[PDB]
């Protein structure tokens, strides 16, 4: 960020401060799992505080309501919550992020006033699909909720979404977060140790999938496991995959992407086995399969079984640097979480004897709290998608609409 604007360099005093966060946390029957993302911010918001900011109105998106409003599923009123004890000051929710109403809560607000905004992605106008003049005027909402902006979203960097790109203030700022993140990947991406692993699950396979062709220019080795894995298995072995996930459009680069690793020299590592489900659900009824076996009409793959994991084990110890997102099954529920646990396991391993790992995501970074890793690898990322995309060495849009220096 040595050509942008960034916190320690905007005065704040008495001034008003937009920021846009990622505050996209991962949520299980209700309640937060996982407050890295929000802890992560903490150090932007206290130093606006303490270095004498009128307010600090925060704004994220949560989940993807793909432009309605659903407070019932995707409300950020829970984060009001658990931001009020990581701060140590309290903090105002408010039910939405534009309109006379949050235009006045935001005006002429008492001095050090923290205040959240319901999720942006309520409105279409934050991506804006899920209509030019009305985007116009939300992000010209957005801009009078504060004087100077700051961008501390690193998790949604990647998106040049209205409250990422959009704001219109004379001083645009990265955050401290979105500097330490660009600092660490800036350092690690620059001459990688090599064998350099990538491991690329999740669930977001329509985005993900995308990002494979450029970094196969810069890892050595690729795992697809996950949810993205289903859509290389049915174009490649012809297997059926059930109700697993299926992205129609990149099963017609599949082929093209097998050609290009080929070609650089990249080994993929696709899984072989899996545990299936006979429905989305926690208490799905299980069963096995193998590539050869198929998966049966109706059920879907929701982790890689005990073969697959000594596959991805075997591409692990072969690494010297690893970049993790995505687990490789549906680790939030037990009868699904075996595969990304031997993984985890695994990575563990190979950070004691000197492999700089890197896992993130939102998601992602929750297996490493969930058993306890957080510590174990070299560093624990609140970016996923914005990662890879560092990785295929883009210029993020939520830092390129930073004001230069
Ligand atoms: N085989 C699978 N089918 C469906 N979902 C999966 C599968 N494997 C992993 N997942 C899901 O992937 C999700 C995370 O993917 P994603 O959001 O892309 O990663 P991140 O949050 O780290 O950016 C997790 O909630 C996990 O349950
Ligand atoms: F769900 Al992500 F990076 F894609 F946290
Ligand atoms: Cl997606
Ligand atoms: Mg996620």
């Amino acid at each position: 960020l040595s050509n942008k604007l960034t916190l320690d360099k905007l005065d704040v005093k008495g001034k008003r401060v937009v920021m846009r966060v990622d505050f996209n946390v991962p949520m299980k029957n209700n309640q937060i799992t996982n407050n890295q993302r929000i802890k992560a911010a903490v150090p932007s918001i206290k130093f606006c505080l303490d270095n004498g900011a009128k307010s600090v109105v925060l704004m994220s998106h949560l989940g993807r309501p793909d432009g309605v409003p659903m407070p019932d599923k995707y409300s950020l009123e829970p984060v009001a919550v658990e931001l009020k004890s990581l701060l140590g000051k309290d903090v105002l929710f408010l039910k939405d992020c534009v309109g006379p109403e949050v235009e006045k809560a935001c005006a002429n607000p008492a001095a050090g006033s923290v205040i959240l905004l319901e999720n942006l992605r309520f409105h279409v106008e934050e991506e804006g699909k899920g209509e030019p003049a009305k985007i116009e005027a939300f992000r010209a909402s957005l801009s009078k909720l504060g004087d100077v902006y700051v961008n501390d979203a690193f998790g949604t960097a990647h998106r040049a979404h209205s409250s990422m790109v959009g704001v219109n203030l004379p001083q645009k700022a990265g955050g401290f977060l979105m500097k330490k993140e660009l600092n660490y990947f800036a350092k690690a991406l620059e001459s990688p140790e090599r064998p350099f692993l990538a491991i690329l699950g999740g669930a977001k396979v329509a985005d993900k999938i995308q990002l494979i062709n450029n970094m196969l220019d810069k890892v050595n080795e690729m795992i697809i496991g996950g949810g993205m894995a289903f859509t290389f298995l049915k174009v490649l072995n012809n297997m059926e995959i059930g109700t697993s996930l299926f992205d129609e459009e990149g099963a017609k680069i599949v082929k093209d992407l097998m050609s290009k690793a080929e070609k650089n020299g990249v080994k993929i590592t696709l899984p072989v086995d899996f545990v299936t489900a006979d429905k989305f659900d926690e208490n799905a009824k299980t069963g096995q399969a193998t590539v050869a076996s198929g998966i049966p009409a109706g059920w879907m793959g929701l982790d890689c079984g005990p073969e697959s994991s000594k596959k991805y084990a075997e591409a692990v110890t072969r690494a010297k640097q690893i970049v993790w997102n995505g687990p490789v099954g549906v680790f939030e529920w037990e009868a699904f979480a075996r595969g990304t646990k031997a993984l985890m396991d695994e990575v563990v391993k190979a950070t004691s004897r000197g492999c700089i790992t890197i896992i993130g995501g939102g998601d992602t970074a929750t297996c490493c709290a969930k058993w306890n890793t957080e510590d174990k690898v070299s560093h624990v990322s609140t970016g996923g998608g914005a990662s890879l995309e560092l990785l295929e060495g883009k210029v993020l849009p939520g830092v390129d609409a930073l004001s230069n220096i």
